[PDB]
């Protein structure tokens, strides 16, 4: 159809948790809107200076006048982006809805056991898993320290609305997953919500957003734990991102 001039502001709020296809969705939204989408990748590879701001925001966000100060920081962080996905943003979906009243909301979901397994390989390995040491070695190469891991934990706790959380307990996480997804579908008006199951592809997304399907471009399939294992190993081998970045065309 016709080309229209789209506003550069948050148009889509994705409430889906990490390891539910948020990076493919990030890529898909950038393909559609030709402007950046927020993601943890954005923080890691472009705005590491944002880490302390999100930490500060989450610190303050257990609390009107205080709220507008929070909302204004949210707005600042997201300036120039057309959508949000993944931690740390997904836990703020209700506030993002107030701040951007004309934004639509997405929920990415998948089989809960697949989600947990993926989360253990990439985001939250058990502390006694030898792989955790490899993840940490690789993360140092990227310039990520304990503050980054703190942001991940605090933003997970914030999304799950838990004051603390036994990260090593699979049953706890599985139940938090189910409750989170459930709560989203109860909070957001069905008029304003689309639930995307992994594998659903362009069609239901583009219909929701009133856009044509990108011509000839397949719906992204990136950020598998196998690919992330390969990246970790390469990072440890070459000791830099820029030495290997050409081998991971997604980034
Ligand atoms: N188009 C697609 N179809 C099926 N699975 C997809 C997909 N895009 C991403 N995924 C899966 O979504 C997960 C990544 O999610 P996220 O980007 O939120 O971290 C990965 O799961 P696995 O680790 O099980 O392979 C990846 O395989
Ligand atoms: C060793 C190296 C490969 N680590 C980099 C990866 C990149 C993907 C990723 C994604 C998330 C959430 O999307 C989190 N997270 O919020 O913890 C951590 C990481 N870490």
């Amino acid at each position: 159809g016709a080309m229209i001039e789209s506003s550069t502001t948050i148009q889509v709020i994705s409430a889906g948790l990490p390891r539910t296809g948020t990076k493919s969705l990030k890529n898909a939204l950038e393909i559609i809107y030709h402007k950046p989408c927020y993601h943890m990748y954005e923080i890691i590879f472009n705005k590491q200076s944002d880490i302390i701001k999100w930490q500060n925001l989450i610190h303050d966000s257990h609390m009107t006048t205080k709220t507008i100060a929070i909302y204004d920081k949210l707005k600042e962080l997201l300036d120039g982006y057309i959508a949000t996905t993944d931690l740390p943003t997904c836990g703020f979906y209700k506030d993002l809805m107030n701040i951007y009243p004309n934004a639509k909301v997405l929920l990415t979901i998948r089989d809960k056991y697949d989600w947990l397994h993926s989360l253990r390989k990439v985001v939250l390995p058990k502390s006694n898993d030898p792989w955790k040491l490899k993840i940490e070695e690789g993360d140092k190469v990227l310039g990520l320290n304990s503050d980054f891991y703190k942001l991940t934990e605090d933003s997970l706790k914030f999304a799950f609305q838990k004051d603390d959380l036994n990260f090593d307990d699979d049953q706890v996480l599985l139940e938090c997953y189910d409750e989170y997804n459930r709560l989203v579908q109860e909070t957001v008006p069905s008029d304003r919500l689309l639930v995307l199951r992994l594998g659903d592809g362009w069609e239901p997304l583009c219909k929701f957003l009133n856009v044509e399907i990108p011509n000839g471009i397949d719906y992204p399939c990136v950020n598998s734990h196998h690919q992330m294992t390969q990246l970790t190993e390469q990072l440890i081998k070459y000791k830099s991102l820029d030495a290997i970045i050409h081998m991971f065309p997604d980034l």
